This record gives C-alpha cells, sequence and structure tokens, in this order.
C-alpha cells in the first residue's frame, strides 16, 4: 500500500520489520529481534526500515541448555571450552564429557568428582540433534547416539 515507493512515503513493511503500516521508519526504540542465548533482542534505528544486527551478548555465556557457550553472538563450542577443556567422547555416548587437552586419560562426565569445582557435579546431557561419538551419529530424544 506504500510502493518503487509513493511520494511522502518513507518505506514498506516488505522491506523490513521496523516499517509501520503506514510506510514510515519505526522509532529508534521499537523491538524488532527477539532476544537469545548469545544475542540481545534487536531495536530499530528509526533511519532504515531493515532490523539492524543485534550486540552479542559475553562471550563465555551458556547456551543450548548449559551444552555449549557463546562465541561471537553464535552458540558454538561446548560447555567444555569455559573451564579451559575440551569436549570428548564418555549410553553415556550422549553426556558431555570433557578432558584436560592432549590428555585423553583425564576424559570424565561433568558430573564426575573432578570437574566437580566446575560442573558442581551435575551430569549435563547432550541435546537431542547434537553430534555423538566423534561425528558416527547424533543424539535421540531418546539421548542414545545415530
Amino acid at each position: 500500500c506504500c510502493y518503487k515507493l509513493k511520494p511522502g512515503k518513507q518505506c514498506s513493511p516488505s522491506q523490513g520489520p521496523c516499517c509501520t503500516a503506514h510506510c514510515a521508519f519505526k522509532s529508534k526504540t521499537e523491538k524488532c529481534r527477539d532476544d537469545s542465548d548469545c544475542a540481545k533482542e534487536g531495536i530499530c534505528n528509526g533511519i532504515t526500515a531493515l532490523c539492524p544486527a543485534s550486540d552479542p551478548k559475553p562471550n563465555f555465556t551458556d547456551c543450548n541448555r548449559h551444552t555449549q557457550v557463546c562465541i561471537n553472538g553464535q552458540c558454538a563450542g561446548s560447555i567444555c571450552e569455559k573451564h579451559g577443556l575440551e569436549e570428548c567422547t564418555c549410553k553415556e555416548l550422549c553426556h558431555v564429557c570433557c578432558m584436560k587437552k592432549m590428555e585423553p586419560s583425564t576424559c570424565a562426565s561433568t558430573g564426575s568428582v573432578q570437574w566437580n569445582k566446575y560442573f558442581l557435579g551435575r551430569t549435563i546431557t547432550l541435546q537431542p540433534g547434537s553430534p555423538c561419538n566423534d561425528f558416527r551419529g547424533y543424539c535421540d530424544v531418546f539421548m542414545r547416539c545415530r
């Protein structure tokens, strides 16, 4: 009902979530992107009909249910990376196991006596859909691999 654009019109909602039904940029205070694990909510800037970027939350912020961490506004890596450790395979295949680097001898679940100083003995399980067993399968809703 706006558009090119008719005279006097600033934009058409089609071009983005920051345009009123009446073809005008929304205020530099309107929300256009819901919050997120790693990203903050998006606000319009009142100058364009596009919804701007979205500032990222601190880096080692938990995401995907304590399963992973936030890296540059993206849920990546593994929760193990928050504490200097590395994810390793532990059935218990969809449990999160960590180890000190280069030392597979140390590979233990998050809810073990060691690691307690980090996970307070909580046995974190991989989210269904996650990779498992050295990228050989994925985790079911049944917590089974492949």
